[PDB]
Protein backbone atom coordinates (compact mmCIF):
# COMPACT_ATOMS: atom_id res chain seq x y z
CA UNK A 1 0.00 0.00 0.00
CA UNK A 2 1.60 3.38 -0.68
CA UNK A 3 0.12 7.06 0.35
CA UNK A 4 0.31 10.82 -0.82
CA UNK A 5 0.11 13.97 0.52
CA UNK A 6 -3.67 14.84 1.47
CA UNK A 7 -2.19 18.52 2.36
CA UNK A 8 0.22 20.34 3.45
CA UNK A 9 1.94 23.90 4.38
CA UNK A 10 3.18 25.54 7.11
CA UNK A 11 1.52 25.75 10.40
CA UNK A 12 1.70 27.65 13.71
CA UNK A 13 2.23 24.95 16.47
CA UNK A 14 1.98 26.06 20.01
CA UNK A 15 5.11 25.11 22.71
CA UNK A 16 3.56 22.93 25.50
CA UNK A 17 5.90 23.59 27.93
CA UNK A 18 7.17 26.65 26.26
CA UNK A 19 3.68 28.16 25.13
CA UNK A 20 5.72 30.30 23.04
CA UNK A 21 3.93 30.44 18.48
CA UNK A 22 6.38 28.04 16.42
CA UNK A 23 6.38 27.56 12.69
CA UNK A 24 6.34 24.14 11.53
CA UNK A 25 5.48 22.89 8.40
CA UNK A 26 3.24 19.87 8.07
CA UNK A 27 1.93 17.10 6.03
CA UNK A 28 -0.91 14.88 5.92
CA UNK A 29 -1.03 11.53 4.64
CA UNK A 30 -4.03 8.82 3.81
CA UNK A 31 -2.23 6.64 6.41
CA UNK A 32 -3.34 8.82 9.01
CA UNK A 33 -0.04 10.37 9.48
CA UNK A 34 0.22 14.05 10.31
CA UNK A 35 3.38 15.27 11.28
CA UNK A 36 5.26 18.34 11.38
CA UNK A 37 9.04 19.41 10.92
CA UNK A 38 11.60 22.04 11.32
CA UNK A 39 11.08 23.12 7.84
CA UNK A 40 10.07 21.97 4.53
CA UNK A 41 11.79 18.70 3.98
CA UNK A 42 13.13 16.91 0.67
CA UNK A 43 11.92 13.01 0.24
CA UNK A 44 8.51 13.77 2.11
CA UNK A 45 10.22 5.34 6.90
CA UNK A 46 7.95 4.47 9.86
CA UNK A 47 6.70 7.16 11.58
CA UNK A 48 5.23 6.55 14.92
CA UNK A 49 1.62 5.88 15.69
CA UNK A 50 2.20 9.44 18.10
CA UNK A 51 1.89 11.24 15.04
CA UNK A 52 -1.52 9.77 13.68
CA UNK A 53 -5.05 11.03 13.54
CA UNK A 54 -7.00 8.32 14.04
CA UNK A 55 -10.05 8.39 16.54
CA UNK A 56 -9.75 12.49 16.55
CA UNK A 57 -12.36 15.32 15.97
CA UNK A 58 -11.31 19.15 15.45
CA UNK A 59 -11.99 22.58 16.87
CA UNK A 60 -11.68 26.46 16.48
CA UNK A 61 -11.07 29.20 18.71
CA UNK A 62 -10.01 32.52 18.48
CA UNK A 63 -7.73 32.27 21.21
CA UNK A 64 -5.25 33.24 21.89
CA UNK A 65 -5.31 34.48 18.33
CA UNK A 66 -7.80 34.31 15.91
CA UNK A 67 -7.22 31.74 13.80
CA UNK A 68 -6.57 28.23 15.31
CA UNK A 69 -7.92 24.74 15.42
CA UNK A 70 -7.43 21.51 17.74
CA UNK A 71 -7.28 18.25 17.35
CA UNK A 72 -8.16 15.80 20.37
CA UNK A 73 -6.81 12.37 19.90
CA UNK A 74 -7.28 9.22 21.96
CA UNK A 75 -4.37 8.07 22.27
CA UNK A 76 -4.70 4.18 23.78
CA UNK A 77 -6.08 4.88 27.08
CA UNK A 78 -5.23 8.66 27.02
CA UNK A 79 -6.38 12.24 25.35
CA UNK A 80 -4.09 13.88 23.55
CA UNK A 81 -4.75 17.54 22.25
CA UNK A 82 -2.40 20.01 20.20
CA UNK A 83 -2.83 23.71 19.53
CA UNK A 84 -2.02 25.29 16.33
CA UNK A 85 -5.44 33.56 7.38
CA UNK A 86 -9.03 31.95 7.97
CA UNK A 87 -9.54 30.93 4.82
CA UNK A 88 -7.20 27.71 5.55
CA UNK A 89 -8.48 26.90 8.80
CA UNK A 90 -11.66 25.62 6.94
CA UNK A 91 -9.78 23.10 4.62
CA UNK A 92 -6.91 22.16 6.70
CA UNK A 93 -9.33 21.10 9.52
CA UNK A 94 -11.48 19.42 6.36
CA UNK A 95 -8.95 17.15 5.35
CA UNK A 96 -7.66 15.99 8.70
CA UNK A 97 -11.10 14.93 9.70
CA UNK A 98 -11.52 13.55 6.47
CA UNK A 99 -8.60 10.99 6.60
CA UNK A 100 -9.58 10.53 10.45
CA UNK A 101 -13.12 9.48 9.50
CA UNK A 102 -11.82 7.45 6.43
CA UNK A 103 -9.18 6.12 9.19
CA UNK A 104 -12.06 4.78 11.26
CA UNK A 105 -13.68 3.58 8.15
CA UNK A 106 -11.85 0.40 9.15
CA UNK A 107 -18.49 -5.30 31.42
CA UNK A 108 -20.78 -2.75 32.84
CA UNK A 109 -19.80 -0.02 35.17
CA UNK A 110 -20.72 -2.15 38.14
CA UNK A 111 -19.36 -5.15 38.60
CA UNK A 112 -16.62 -2.41 40.16
CA UNK A 113 -16.78 -1.00 43.51
CA UNK A 114 -15.14 2.47 44.03
CA UNK A 115 -12.35 2.33 46.59
CA UNK A 116 -10.43 5.85 46.41
CA UNK A 117 -9.72 8.37 44.02
CA UNK A 118 -5.85 7.60 42.74
CA UNK A 119 -5.84 11.35 40.86
CA UNK A 120 -8.05 13.74 38.96
CA UNK A 121 -6.99 16.04 35.37
CA UNK A 122 -8.22 18.02 33.52
CA UNK A 123 -10.13 15.27 30.92
CA UNK A 124 -10.97 13.22 33.93
CA UNK A 125 -10.20 11.18 37.04
CA UNK A 126 -8.90 7.68 38.04
CA UNK A 127 -10.26 5.20 40.49
CA UNK A 128 -9.49 1.96 42.42
CA UNK A 129 -11.88 -0.35 41.82
CA UNK A 130 -12.76 -3.61 43.57
CA UNK A 131 -14.06 -5.83 41.35
CA UNK A 132 -17.29 -7.23 42.95
CA UNK A 133 -17.04 -10.63 40.68
CA UNK A 134 -13.46 -11.25 41.92
CA UNK A 135 -12.50 -9.14 44.70
CA UNK A 136 -8.55 -8.51 43.21
CA UNK A 137 -8.49 -4.44 42.45
CA UNK A 138 -8.02 -2.51 39.31
CA UNK A 139 -7.81 1.65 38.50
CA UNK A 140 -10.22 2.87 36.21
CA UNK A 141 -9.08 5.85 34.01
CA UNK A 142 -12.80 7.37 33.26
CA UNK A 143 -12.38 10.30 30.81
CA UNK A 144 -15.33 12.47 29.96
CA UNK A 145 -16.18 11.56 26.13
CA UNK A 146 -17.79 14.67 26.25
CA UNK A 147 -14.04 16.12 25.38
CA UNK A 148 -13.52 14.39 22.49
CA UNK A 149 -16.73 12.09 21.34
CA UNK A 150 -18.56 15.37 21.80
CA UNK A 151 -12.00 -4.22 20.30
CA UNK A 152 -10.30 -6.40 22.75
CA UNK A 153 -6.60 -5.73 21.37
CA UNK A 154 -5.91 -5.17 24.85
CA UNK A 155 -4.87 -9.41 24.99
CA UNK A 156 -2.01 -8.77 22.66
CA UNK A 157 -0.45 -5.63 24.36
CA UNK A 158 0.23 -7.78 27.54
CA UNK A 159 3.98 -7.56 28.64
CA UNK A 160 5.55 -8.04 32.19
CA UNK A 161 6.44 -4.65 32.73
CA UNK A 162 3.33 -2.49 31.39
CA UNK A 163 -0.06 -2.42 33.57
CA UNK A 164 -2.64 -4.05 31.39
CA UNK A 165 -5.72 -3.01 30.13
CA UNK A 166 -8.25 -5.60 31.03
CA UNK A 167 -11.56 -3.92 30.07
CA UNK A 168 -12.60 -1.06 28.31
CA UNK A 169 -16.49 -0.19 28.07
CA UNK A 170 -18.32 3.04 27.51
CA UNK A 171 -21.54 4.67 29.46
CA UNK A 172 -24.20 7.35 29.22
CA UNK A 173 -21.32 9.90 29.05
CA UNK A 174 -18.38 8.67 30.17
CA UNK A 175 -15.01 6.48 29.03
CA UNK A 176 -14.26 3.44 31.42
CA UNK A 177 -10.38 1.50 31.59
CA UNK A 178 -9.80 -0.41 33.61
CA UNK A 179 -5.95 -1.68 34.19
CA UNK A 180 -4.73 -3.80 36.28
CA UNK A 181 -3.30 -2.39 39.77
CA UNK A 182 0.36 -2.93 40.96
CA UNK A 183 0.56 -3.41 44.89
CA UNK A 184 3.69 -2.65 45.50
CA UNK A 185 4.39 1.04 45.55
CA UNK A 186 5.90 3.37 43.16
CA UNK A 187 9.83 4.04 43.45
CA UNK A 188 9.56 7.93 43.95
CA UNK A 189 8.76 5.57 47.50
CA UNK A 190 11.37 3.80 48.35
CA UNK A 191 14.38 5.80 46.61
CA UNK A 192 12.63 8.51 49.47
CA UNK A 193 13.48 6.44 52.29
CA UNK A 194 16.61 4.53 49.95
CA UNK A 195 18.48 8.03 49.18
CA UNK A 196 20.43 6.42 46.62
CA UNK A 197 20.83 3.31 44.87
CA UNK A 198 23.41 1.35 43.73
CA UNK A 199 24.68 0.06 39.74
CA UNK A 200 23.24 -3.38 40.54
CA UNK A 201 19.62 -2.10 41.59
CA UNK A 202 19.33 0.55 38.86
CA UNK A 203 20.48 -2.07 36.54
CA UNK A 204 17.35 -4.11 37.00
CA UNK A 205 14.57 -1.33 37.16
CA UNK A 206 16.72 0.11 33.59
CA UNK A 207 16.52 -3.55 32.15
CA UNK A 208 12.79 -3.96 32.87
CA UNK A 209 11.98 -0.31 31.24
CA UNK A 210 13.96 -1.31 28.13
CA UNK A 211 12.32 -4.40 28.14
CA UNK A 212 9.05 -3.15 27.97
CA UNK A 213 10.01 0.50 25.69
CA UNK A 214 11.78 -1.91 23.43
CA UNK A 215 8.44 -3.62 23.20
CA UNK A 216 5.89 -0.57 22.41
CA UNK A 217 8.83 1.06 19.98
CA UNK A 218 8.92 -2.81 18.15
CA UNK A 219 5.72 -3.44 18.34
CA UNK A 220 3.34 -1.08 18.75
CA UNK A 221 5.43 1.65 17.62
CA UNK A 222 4.70 4.20 19.82
CA UNK A 223 7.04 6.16 21.82
CA UNK A 224 5.99 6.35 25.33
CA UNK A 225 7.48 9.87 26.24
CA UNK A 226 6.38 9.92 30.17
CA UNK A 227 9.15 8.23 31.32
CA UNK A 228 9.45 9.53 35.43
CA UNK A 229 9.69 7.76 38.49
CA UNK A 230 6.79 8.58 39.76
CA UNK A 231 5.51 6.30 36.69
CA UNK A 232 6.86 3.53 38.12
CA UNK A 233 5.23 0.86 40.31
CA UNK A 234 6.36 -2.28 41.87
CA UNK A 235 4.21 -5.73 41.64
CA UNK A 236 3.59 -7.65 44.49
CA UNK A 237 7.13 -8.80 43.94
CA UNK A 238 9.01 -6.22 43.19
CA UNK A 239 9.15 -5.82 39.61
CA UNK A 240 8.34 -3.06 37.41
CA UNK A 241 5.02 -1.87 35.92
CA UNK A 242 5.27 1.46 33.94
CA UNK A 243 1.62 3.08 35.29
CA UNK A 244 -0.40 4.90 31.79
CA UNK A 245 -2.65 7.16 33.87
CA UNK A 246 -2.24 10.29 31.91
CA UNK A 247 -5.64 12.88 32.52
CA UNK A 248 -3.53 15.84 30.70
CA UNK A 249 -0.04 17.37 32.09
CA UNK A 250 1.25 14.15 33.38
CA UNK A 251 9.37 18.69 32.54
CA UNK A 252 12.62 17.51 34.44
CA UNK A 253 12.12 13.97 32.40
CA UNK A 254 11.42 15.50 29.10
CA UNK A 255 14.12 15.57 26.37
CA UNK A 256 15.20 18.90 25.23
CA UNK A 257 14.03 18.10 21.41
CA UNK A 258 10.56 17.87 23.36
CA UNK A 259 10.62 20.96 25.28
CA UNK A 260 11.42 22.76 21.99
CA UNK A 261 8.61 21.15 20.47
CA UNK A 262 10.62 19.87 17.75
CA UNK A 263 10.74 16.50 15.43
CA UNK A 264 10.99 13.71 18.30
CA UNK A 265 11.41 10.30 17.77
CA UNK A 266 12.17 6.68 19.96
CA UNK A 267 15.03 8.83 21.34
CA UNK A 268 13.04 11.15 24.11
CA UNK A 269 12.44 7.44 25.68
CA UNK A 270 15.39 7.07 26.02
CA UNK A 271 16.70 10.59 27.24
CA UNK A 272 13.94 9.90 29.82
CA UNK A 273 15.76 6.41 30.53
CA UNK A 274 18.85 8.39 31.57
CA UNK A 275 16.89 10.43 33.50
CA UNK A 276 15.24 7.78 35.84
CA UNK A 277 18.29 6.13 35.84
CA UNK A 278 20.56 9.03 37.03
CA UNK A 279 18.37 9.61 39.17
CA UNK A 280 18.79 6.17 41.05
CA UNK A 281 22.39 5.73 40.54
CA UNK A 282 23.12 9.52 41.99
CA UNK A 283 19.97 10.22 44.18
CA UNK A 284 19.06 13.88 42.19
CA UNK A 285 17.44 14.53 39.22
CA UNK A 286 20.49 15.57 36.77
CA UNK A 287 18.71 18.72 35.71
CA UNK A 288 16.42 20.60 38.60
CA UNK A 289 15.95 24.15 39.89
CA UNK A 290 13.18 25.57 41.37
CA UNK A 291 12.78 28.64 38.28
CA UNK A 292 11.48 27.10 35.40
CA UNK A 293 13.86 28.93 33.38
CA UNK A 294 16.45 27.58 34.58
CA UNK A 295 15.49 24.44 34.73
CA UNK A 296 14.59 24.41 30.90
CA UNK A 297 17.70 25.89 30.05
CA UNK A 298 19.99 23.15 32.16
CA UNK A 299 17.83 20.20 30.27
CA UNK A 300 18.66 22.53 27.07
CA UNK A 301 22.73 23.81 27.57
CA UNK A 302 24.29 22.67 30.47
CA UNK A 303 26.41 19.15 31.63
CA UNK A 304 26.02 16.62 33.52
CA UNK A 305 27.81 16.27 36.37
CA UNK A 306 28.59 12.33 38.08
CA UNK A 307 29.47 11.67 41.36
CA UNK A 308 33.40 10.06 42.08
CA UNK A 309 31.13 6.86 43.20
CA UNK A 310 30.37 6.21 39.81
CA UNK A 311 31.59 3.47 37.21
CA UNK A 312 33.27 4.22 34.29
CA UNK A 313 30.32 2.08 32.29
CA UNK A 314 27.61 3.51 35.01
CA UNK A 315 28.57 7.03 33.14
CA UNK A 316 29.24 6.19 29.63
CA UNK A 317 25.57 4.78 29.87
CA UNK A 318 23.90 7.88 31.13
CA UNK A 319 26.20 10.08 29.28
CA UNK A 320 24.71 8.63 25.84
CA UNK A 321 21.59 8.65 27.17
CA UNK A 322 21.22 12.48 27.98
CA UNK A 323 23.17 13.94 24.68
CA UNK A 324 21.39 16.65 23.58
CA UNK A 325 21.09 15.52 20.26
CA UNK A 326 18.71 12.92 19.13
CA UNK A 327 20.59 11.57 16.22
CA UNK A 328 23.33 11.43 18.32
CA UNK A 329 21.30 9.88 21.89
CA UNK A 330 22.28 6.38 22.98
CA UNK A 331 18.89 4.39 21.46
CA UNK A 332 18.28 7.04 18.92
CA UNK A 333 19.85 5.07 16.05
CA UNK A 334 18.39 2.94 13.64
CA UNK A 335 18.45 -0.34 15.81
CA UNK A 336 16.92 1.60 19.29
CA UNK A 337 16.79 -0.74 21.86
CA UNK A 338 19.33 -2.82 20.60
CA UNK A 339 22.05 -0.52 21.21
CA UNK A 340 21.19 0.00 24.83
CA UNK A 341 20.85 -3.62 25.57
CA UNK A 342 24.39 -3.86 24.47
CA UNK A 343 25.91 -1.20 25.97
CA UNK A 344 28.57 -2.44 28.50
CA UNK A 345 26.93 -1.65 31.67
CA UNK A 346 23.90 -4.22 30.81
CA UNK A 347 26.66 -6.81 29.69
CA UNK A 348 26.20 -10.39 30.84
CA UNK A 349 22.24 -10.23 30.52
CA UNK A 350 20.60 -11.97 28.33
CA UNK A 351 17.31 -10.50 27.22
CA UNK A 352 14.83 -12.88 27.22
CA UNK A 353 15.58 -13.60 31.14
CA UNK A 354 14.58 -9.68 31.60
CA UNK A 355 11.34 -10.40 29.56
CA UNK A 356 10.49 -13.88 31.94
CA UNK A 357 11.66 -11.92 35.18
CA UNK A 358 14.47 -14.19 35.88
CA UNK A 359 16.24 -11.13 37.33
CA UNK A 360 16.97 -10.75 41.33
CA UNK A 361 14.35 -8.10 42.26
CA UNK A 362 16.40 -5.91 44.72
CA UNK A 363 13.21 -4.88 46.51
CA UNK A 364 10.53 -6.93 48.13
CA UNK A 365 7.28 -4.80 48.49
CA UNK A 366 5.40 -6.08 51.67
CA UNK A 367 1.77 -7.45 50.24
O1 LIG B 1 2.14 12.86 23.49
C1 LIG B 1 1.29 13.49 24.13
N1 LIG B 1 0.79 14.75 23.81
C2 LIG B 1 -0.14 15.08 24.80
C3 LIG B 1 -0.94 16.26 24.95
C4 LIG B 1 -1.82 16.38 26.07
C5 LIG B 1 -1.89 15.31 27.02
C6 LIG B 1 -1.08 14.16 26.83
C7 LIG B 1 -0.21 14.09 25.69
N2 LIG B 1 0.67 13.07 25.31
C8 LIG B 1 0.86 11.82 26.06
C9 LIG B 1 0.08 10.62 25.50
C10 LIG B 1 0.26 9.36 26.39
N3 LIG B 1 1.71 9.08 26.70
C11 LIG B 1 1.89 7.90 27.57
C12 LIG B 1 1.52 6.58 26.90
C13 LIG B 1 2.19 6.16 25.73
C14 LIG B 1 1.85 4.94 25.14
C15 LIG B 1 0.84 4.15 25.71
C16 LIG B 1 0.48 2.89 25.12
N4 LIG B 1 0.01 2.90 23.85
C17 LIG B 1 -0.36 1.72 23.28
C18 LIG B 1 -0.86 1.72 21.96
C19 LIG B 1 -1.25 0.51 21.37
N5 LIG B 1 -1.77 0.20 20.13
C20 LIG B 1 -1.95 -1.13 20.14
N6 LIG B 1 -1.60 -1.74 21.28
C21 LIG B 1 -1.16 -0.66 22.04
C22 LIG B 1 -0.66 -0.70 23.36
C23 LIG B 1 -0.26 0.49 23.99
N7 LIG B 1 0.21 0.44 25.26
C24 LIG B 1 0.58 1.60 25.86
C25 LIG B 1 1.08 1.53 27.27
C26 LIG B 1 0.31 0.82 28.28
C27 LIG B 1 0.77 0.75 29.62
C28 LIG B 1 2.00 1.37 29.98
C29 LIG B 1 2.78 2.08 28.99
C30 LIG B 1 2.33 2.16 27.65
C31 LIG B 1 0.18 4.59 26.87
C32 LIG B 1 0.52 5.79 27.45
C33 LIG B 1 2.45 10.27 27.22
C34 LIG B 1 2.32 11.48 26.31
Amino acid sequence: SDVAIVKEGWLHKRGEYIKTWRPRYFLLKNDGTFIGYKERPQDVEAPLNNFSVAQCQLMKTERPRPNTFIIRCLQWTTVIERTFTPEEREEWTTAIQTVADGLKKQVTMNEFEYLKLLGKGTFGKVILVKEKATGRYYAMKILKKEVIVANRVLQNSRHPFLTALKYSFQTHDRLCFVMEYANGGELFFHLSRERVFSEDRARFYGAEIVSALDYLHSEKNVVYRDLKLENLMLDKDGHIKITDFGLCKEPEYLAPEVLEDNDYGRAVDWWGLGVVMYEMMCGRLPFYNQDHEKLFELILMEEIRFPRTLGPEAKSLLSGLLKKDPKQRLGGGSEDAKEIMQHRFFAGIVWQHVYEKKLSPPFKPQV
